[PDB]
DNA sequence: CGATCACGC
DNA sequence: GGCGTGATCG
């Protein structure tokens, strides 16, 4: 069954044609400062493989890598990217990206290796990345004979599988989506992993002994509470302890036992001393946990950088995910986690954060989609939409809806078009499911078009079998005619939900090329660090700031043209907290 | 390795 | 209600 090839000791002229299949291949999962373990090159003229010491030392290798000319095919082509770029190296010219491509054909796939793109199409000639280099403890490279092997056999697939991909992606109305939007934000967001974020790592390091120390201190006032030591980190244990021996009342089940959640946990504050220390605890312990161990684990000890890894081929709507550190979920809505934000700062001497963040996107787009023309008219006149929404299901003026009545009708404004229930409603605010049902059915009258959206939708979705976003990204929804109900359920919501925030991740990515764009015909120094969701964060020189509030917003603003405006709000400082 | 919890969008 | 990462348990 072997697969030919030559493997080669020098880099020759026809390995160097204008069009290839190329794996650049880096094994460990972190691909930042990371090893390249081998080269494979498919071509008209054979197949190939290359030792990264000698193609890498290879000067009219290196310059075909970097010849935008000279296209290559891949699979992963940021982590590939990535890793020569810590090696100083320039990629250009890659021209398709198997893995985005079987990321638009079918995010549901989990496609995460060269073998399962192949499997989408019936080509099997290729390994798995995991039968060849094992999991976990296990993991290592093979042997050269059956490394390269391996790595011709995935030049070979992707050579093969172009085709086929694209073809189907033309069918699916696609091809723009991979090769104008998704390729391109590739590389920026290759650019922006390698730029890292600069942190404040004397300032982490002192909240973490201020964490440490508070820690000591409400553990043992807990233990002392309770009566006895235990492990507060285990809602089992702490179920018992509260609802067993302090007798506290039983507000809410999970699953399996007594929930001991946050929410629980402050109705349950009134009813003893414990309690406010159980929760001070765990807001400690995640902070520094999961924060600032976290991210002192990771910094670079040369740059005092972090270089976060974007995930563009998982979430199943479209949007990003980040990792190892993740910094998208960095904490902001209460003061004492916002205070993380201000160990995040600039990579150079004045130079300053920039933020900017598309306001209500998600309730905007809904706005476009369903045509509401209640919804269209609050938006045309700039309306707090919380509030807009707070006046019509409470049926009060402006003048008269609370801070805590803004917050509750961004719960409804989240949850009913995402497929929330009467109960799970009343849960969220507080009320019965009667007195829920009440306020949906009020919703609907005030926005009629919102519910011939999720109508139609759902309809839609169970006629052709998947639903679509703005740009054509889709999501294909089988348990949508599943007999059985709870299923179903779940496909109905995310009938309605996928085409609204996956819409909005389209435009933010769509956002981000024409931004670079921008920034690179005004030759700023200004460059993105990171995208959360609906808001990008930049640095530059505090020289370039003026510029930027005029020229970001209006980039966002205009990187598509919906029914209604869309809105961005920004804000820059001397650290990330202060881009606020 | 599923549950629970807590953080973001 | 939707989409994520990850600490921690058992
Ligand atoms: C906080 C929150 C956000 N989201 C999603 C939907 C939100 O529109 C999006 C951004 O979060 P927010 O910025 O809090 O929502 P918003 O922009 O609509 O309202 P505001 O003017 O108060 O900022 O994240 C939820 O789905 N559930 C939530 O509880
Ligand atoms: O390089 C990211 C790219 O690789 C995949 C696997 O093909 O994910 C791997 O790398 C991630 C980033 O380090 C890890 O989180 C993940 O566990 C690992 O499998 C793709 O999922 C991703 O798009
Ligand atoms: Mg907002």
């Amino acid at each position: 069954a072997k697969m030919a090839f030559t493997l080669a000791d020098r880099v020759t002229e026809e390995m160097l044609a204008d069009k290839a299949a190329l794996v650049v291949e880096v094994v460990e999962e972190n691909y930042h400062a990371a090893p390249i373990v081998g080269i494979a090159v498919v071509n008209e003229h054979g197949r190939f493989f290359l030792r990264p010491e000698t193609a890498l030392a290879d000067p009219q290798f290196v310059a075909w890598l970097g010849d935008e000319t000279k296209k290559k095919s891949m699979f992963d082509s940021k982590r590939a990217a990535v890793a020569l770029k810590w090696k100083g190296i320039e990629l250009c010219g890659v021209s398709f990206d198997l893995l985005l491509a079987a990321y638009l054909l079918d995010p549901a796939q989990g496609v995460d290796d060269v073998a399962a793109a192949a499997k989408m199409k019936q080509y099997e000639a290729v390994r798995p990345d995991e039968a060849v280099y094992g999991k976990g403890a296990k993991r290592a490279v093979p042997d050269e004979p059956v490394l390269a092997e391996h790595l011709v056999r995935k030049a070979a697939a992707i050579w093969e599988l172009e085709r086929p991909f694209l073809d189907e992606l033309r069918r699916n109305e696609q091809d723009r989506l991979l090769v104008e939007l998704e390729q391109p934000l590739s590389s920026i967001l290759a650019e922006m992993e390698f730029a890292g974020v600069k942190v404040d790592t004397k300032r982490l390091e002192q909240m973490g002994k201020e964490l440490a120390e508070q820690l000591g201190t409400v553990e043992q006032r807990i233990y002392e509470l309770a009566g006895q030591e235990f492990n507060i980190n285990s809602p089992k244990q702490l179920g018992v302890i509260l609802f067993e021996k302090l007798q506290l009342p039983v507000l809410k089940k999970t699953k399996t036992g007594y929930s001991t959640s946050a929410d629980v946990l402050e109705k349950l504050a009134p009813y003893h001393e414990i309690v406010e220390n159980i929760l001070h605890y765990r807001q400690l312990g995640k902070l520094q946990s999961t924060y600032i161990e976290g991210l002192l684990k990771v910094v670079r000890p040369d740059t005092k950088k972090v270089h976060t890894i974007f995930n563009q081929a998982l979430t199943q709507t479209g949007r990003l995910s980040s990792t190892e550190p993740n910094l998208q979920n960095i904490p902001i809505r209460l003061e004492e986690g916002r205070k993380i934000r201000q160990a995040f700062v600039p990579s150079e001497s004045d130079w300053l954060i920039f933020a900017a963040d598309y306001s209500q996107i998600e309730l905007r787009v809904l706005a476009h989609i369903a045509e509401d023309d209640n919804l269209m008219e609050a938006f045309r006149r700039d309306l707090d939409i919380h509030t807009k929404t707070a006046m019509d299901i409470f049926q009060v003026s402006e003048d008269e809806v609370t801070p805590n009545m803004r917050r509750q009708a961004k719960a409804v404004n989240f949850g009913i078009v995402s497929g929330i229930s009467d109960y799970g409603l009343a849960q969220n605010l507080n009320i019965s499911r009667k007195e829920a049902a009440e306020f949906i059915e009020r919703y609907f009258e005030s926005f009629p078009g919102v519910k011939r959206y999720m109508e139609n939708i759902v309809q839609e979705a169970k006629q052709k079998g998947y639903v679509t976003t703005l740009l054509h990204r889709r999501r294909y929804l089988p348990d949508i005619t599943s007999r059985n109900f709870n299923v179903r359920s779940f496909a109905e919501r995310m009938a309605m939900n996928t085409p609204i925030q996956g819409s909005a991740a389209d435009i933010i990515k769509k956002a981000m090329i024409d931004l670079n764009a921008r920034l690179k015909e005004e030759r700023l120094q200004a460059h993105l660090l990171l995208q959360v969701h609906d808001e990008l964060i930049l640095e530059a020189p505090k020289e370039e700031m003026e510029r930027l509030c005029r020229l970001v917003p209006e980039v966002m603003e205009q990187a598509v043209t919906l029914r209604v405006p869309l809105k961005v709000d920004y804000h820059y400082g001397s650290t990330w907290y202060d881009a606020k």
